[PDB]
């Protein structure tokens, strides 16, 4: 089982400036619940975006994708292809835009959080992959976060 998990603004923006341009505490708990105990796969830039105290993410098999054959990430496995990182019972690809687009052809689930902020897409932004006709999803209802922002969960799956 290869899943993808991300939070996006409605526009599809997931990253900007090596950061996520919002903070949604509920989503962080949701991400932790979904990924805990499993293999997580991330691009090197997303690994870099994790503060030193959060890397590696506890209780998960942290795997980092990099074209750098020398690259070493303290607390994660560094591999040079996605298939190298996809050795699993359950793997969650956790970002960023590049690695999501690389991983979607091998994914059966996407756990999407949509953040209701009018964040327009800007050149250089990391974007969410757009899910086509093969993706069947169920919409969650709007929720309000402690952060003040409105958000809702999507659970996408394909057979
Ligand atoms: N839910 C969210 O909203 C999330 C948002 N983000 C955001 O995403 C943004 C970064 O995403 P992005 O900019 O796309 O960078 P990525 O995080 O996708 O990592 C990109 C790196 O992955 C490695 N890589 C990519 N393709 C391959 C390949 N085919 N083979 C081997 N290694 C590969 C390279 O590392 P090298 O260059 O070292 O070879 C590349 O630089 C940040 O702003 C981050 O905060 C991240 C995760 C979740
Ligand atoms: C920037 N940033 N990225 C993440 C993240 C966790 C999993 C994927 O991305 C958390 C944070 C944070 O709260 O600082
Ligand atoms: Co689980
Ligand atoms: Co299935």
């Amino acid at each position: 089982m290869v899943g993808l998990i991300w939070a996006q603004a409605t526009s599809g923006v997931i990253g900007r400036g090596g950061d996520i341009p919002w903070r949604l505490p509920e989503d962080q708990a949701h991400f932790r619940e979904i990924t805990m105990g499993h293999t997580i796969v991330m691009g090197r830039r997303t690994w870099d975006s994790l503060p030193a105290k959060v890397r590696p993410l506890p209780g998960r098999r942290n795997v980092v994708l990099s074209r750098q054959a020398d690259f070493m990430a303290s607390g994660a496995e560094v591999v040079g292809s996605l298939e190298e990182a996809l050795t699993s019972p359950e793997t969650w690809v956790i970002g960023g835009g590049q690695v999501y687009a690389l991983a979607l052809p091998y994914a059966t689930r996407c756990e999407v959080t949509e953040v209701d902020i009018g964040l327009p897409r800007e050149a250089g932004d990391a974007l969410a992959p757009v899910l086509d006709e093969t993706w069947r999803g169920e919409t969650g209802e709007w929720r309000f976060s402690r952060s003040g922002l409105r958000y809702r969960l999507y659970s996408y799956h394909r057979s």
